[PDB]
């Protein structure tokens, strides 16, 4: 049986005495119905995986990734070293164009979510949030309001419905900005923010904006754009220049 070693934010650690085997457990007690039924179809190492529960409290049973989220891995006014960056940032996308493939959306990424395994591979964590956007090759717009602030596309913001693919997207490039700067641009996506106002005005000379070199200024250039039609897409974010850059 598994020991509780001790809280990872509940999630505790768990450690099974016999094997030795560490995994994560997330403790809840009266969405979760849904947590589960996501869980269950997923599988890609981009992706924390899921193990199996048990209907004491529920109890799931995640990969536990030694790492810590990637939050962690962000000096506050600084961010990381590019390489870094742009490595997370393509296990990121891995992680999203898959979920994005099986009709899935997070609606939640932030660094808070990017678990960390050993080998500081990428993880996205939660699907609490989560839900279908795509059945029987039919998409389904998104009509509530979900995740974070900060890392949310303003059209969530001042549309009745909107797709659910460029909304992860968007916080992906807020995720990018965060790694690249050590700042988050914005406390949210409205013309009633000054911070976003400015960045419409190209005025990025300012921080976060000064602090990030030019080659990921212009993929977000591309990705924090308003009109989500507009918006790059992924298959596009695979073509970019920076993308694509080697780096060391
Ligand atoms: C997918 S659930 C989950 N797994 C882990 O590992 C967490 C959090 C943390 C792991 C290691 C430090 S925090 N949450």
């Amino acid at each position: 049986d598994w020991d509780l070693v001790q809280t990872l934010g509940e999630v505790q650690l768990a450690v099974n005495r016999v094997t030795e085997e560490a995994v994560a457990v997330k403790i809840v007690d009266m969405n979760i119905k849904k947590e589960i039924c996501i869980n269950k179809m997923l599988n890609h190492e981009n992706v924390v995986k899921f193990y199996g529960h048990r209907r004491e409290i529920q109890y799931l049973f995640l990969e536990y990734c030694s790492g810590g989220e990637l939050f962690d891995r962000i000096e506050p006014d600084i961010g990381m070293p590019e390489p870094d960056a742009q490595r997370f940032f393509h296990q990121l996308m891995a992680g999203v164009v898959y979920l994005h493939g099986i009709g899935i959306t997070h609606r939640d990424i932030k660094p808070e979510n990017l678990l960390l395994d050993e080998r500081d591979n990428l993880k996205i964590s939660d699907f609490g949030l989560a839900t279908v956007f795509r059945y029987n090759n039919r998409e389904r717009l998104l009509n509530k309001m979900c995740g974070t602030l900060p890392y949310v596309a303003p059209e969530l913001l001042k549309r009745r419905e909107f797709h659910a693919e460029p909304v992860d997207v968007w916080s992906c490039g807020i995720v990018l900005t965060a790694m690249l700067a050590g700042e988050l641009p914005w406390d949210q996506p409205s013309d009633s923010c000054q911070e976003y106002s400015d960045w419409k005005e190209k005025k990025t000379y300012l921080n976060p904006w000064k602090k990030i070199d030019s080659a990921p200024l212009a993929l977000l250039h591309k990705i924090l754009v308003e009109n989500p039609s507009a918006r790059i897409t992924i298959p596009d974010i695979k073509k970019d220049r920076w993308y694509n850059k080697p780096l060391k």
